């Protein structure tokens, strides 16, 4: 099993502002058909609150690639400001843990 690289983004300016976040995170071309992608935002897992489709492979290289759809409240993503995404499977948890802040950085005291 080879876990490919795993990318995370949060919604459009304008998209939370809707009343609602809306997480996005790119997979890469997996090895195991089982691959899924786990959400954590803030350090919280974000699960049932997911829900995407799958993508076809490539023709031009047979390439694999698929897309998770993160479904969140205004409210809910507010409490929240960390956003990173990894790819699980039967092979390994994660390969590369990504994360980034939207707010402030995780190293200070309760808020």
């Amino acid at each position: 099993v080879a876990a490919p690289s795993v990318f995370i983004f949060p919604p459009s300016d304008e998209q939370l502002k809707s009343g609602t976040a809306s997480v996005v995170c790119l997979l890469n071309n997996f090895y195991p058909r089982e691959a899924k992608v786990q959400w954590k935002v803030d350090n919280a897992l974000q699960s049932g609150n997911s829900q995407e489709s799958v993508t076809e492979q490539d023709s031009k290289d047979s390439t694999y690639s698929l897309s998770s759809t993160l479904t969140l409240s205004k409210a809910d993503y507010e409490k929240h400001k960390v956003y990173a995404c990894e790819v699980t499977h039967q092979g390994l948890s994660s390969p590369v843990t990504k994360s980034f802040n939207r707010g402030e950085s995780e190293n200070l005291y309760f808020q």
